């Protein structure tokens, strides 16, 4: 109960920044996600001995990809962590809770494919769940260990406490579908503007959580230039392994999943912070003020692909 985690003078500083990076050290990762859920929610909020339980049941269920793995996991909920910090008294105790939750869970058993990609090989997943696919899966997944015995991080929650943090995971986790994202943004965009938008709506809440976890799942883009170079290489090369799957069931994949069209990832990137990550950031600072040094971390980023493009590196 009085058994505290506590991490080195560094981490301990740097880990309250939005850019923190959680470093090479695979075994660190969770006492780090535990640090955080102590600090944001309380030494209370689980039973220490139920939550290492969930903790190394996810770690399992994540796999062997370059990039949507146990790694991707925790940088997602440090982000989550960061805003939650920044914003003390915007959210209940039941979404702090579930929200780290959620991030932890939030790509369980990926397999380093998109939706697109189950539809097209006719994967049993994409007849079981016909829009976000992996997503409705993720979800699946959480639920299952949280049924593991020992494994009930919640049991403490009264039956409908219990049913509104299973239900915000849910929302949350679905919300990491991008091809959701883009209509999400604009509603929310729309009622910041004609001044409709009202956090005690519970409609409301939902798309700005929708927001929070899209920030989240992008945060690559918001951390140091060599951060968010050397993740690229993880996530492009998820991406041109399903480009190769894509050409063995006789399809041509598009330019961002086509290795033969490495050259063009310096103008891939500055559609891909035009079009989703600036707007999602932008949004997301017009909402949450204290979110800020996101969208300029963002910023930064989109300037050192426009000086890879110039030929400046
Ligand atoms: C996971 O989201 C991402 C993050 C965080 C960073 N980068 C990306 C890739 S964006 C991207 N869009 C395009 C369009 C054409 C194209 N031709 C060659 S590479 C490439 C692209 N890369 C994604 C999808
Ligand atoms: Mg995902
Ligand atoms: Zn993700």
């Amino acid at each position: 109960g009085l058994m505290q985690f506590t991490l080195p003078v560094r981490l301990c500083k740097e880990i309250e920044l939005f850019h923190f990076d959680i470093g090479p050290f695979e075994n660190m990762w969770p006492g780090i996600f535990v640090y955080m859920v102590h600090r944001s929610c309380g030494t209370s909020c689980f039973e220490l001995e139920k939550l290492c339980r969930f903790i190394m049941s996810v770690k399992k269920n994540y796999r062997r990809v370059p990039y949507h793995n146990w790694k991707h996991a925790v940088t997602v909920a440090h982000c989550m962590y960061a805003i939650l910090q920044n914003n003390h008294t915007l959210f209940t105790d039941l979404e702090r809770k579930g929200l780290l939750i959620a991030c932890l869970c939030h790509d369980l058993d990926h397999r380093g494919f998109s939706n697109s990609y189950l539809q097209k090989f006719d994967h049993p997943l994409a007849a079981l769940y016909s829009t976000s696919t992996m997503e409705q899966h993720h979800f699946s997944q959480t639920v299952s260990i949280l049924q593991l015995e020992g494994h009930n991080i919640f049991s403490t929650l009264s039956s409908s406490e219990y049913e509104q943090v299973l239900e915000i995971i849910r929302k949350a986790i679905i919300a990491t579908d991008l091809a959701l994202y883009f209509g999400n943004r604009k509603q929310l965009e729309e009622m910041y503007q004609t001044g409709s938008l009202n956090l005690n709506n519970q409609s409301h809440r939902d798309r700005v959580i929708g927001l929070m976890m899209t920030a989240c799942d992008l945060c690559s883009v918001t951390k140091l230039w060599p951060v968010t170079k050397l993740t690229a290489n993880d996530i492009y090369a998820e991406f041109w392994a399903e480009g190769d799957e894509m050409k063995k069931l006789g399809i041509q994949p598009i330019p961002m999943m086509d290795r033969d069209k490495k050259d063009e990832v310096p103008q891939g990137q500055l559609g891909f912070y035009n079009a989703v990550a600036i707007p999602c950031y932008t949004t997301l600072t017009q909402i949450l003020p204290p979110t800020e040094p996101l969208l300029k971390a963002c910023r930064d980023n989109l300037s050192q692909w426009e000086k890879v493009i110039r030929g400046e590196e």
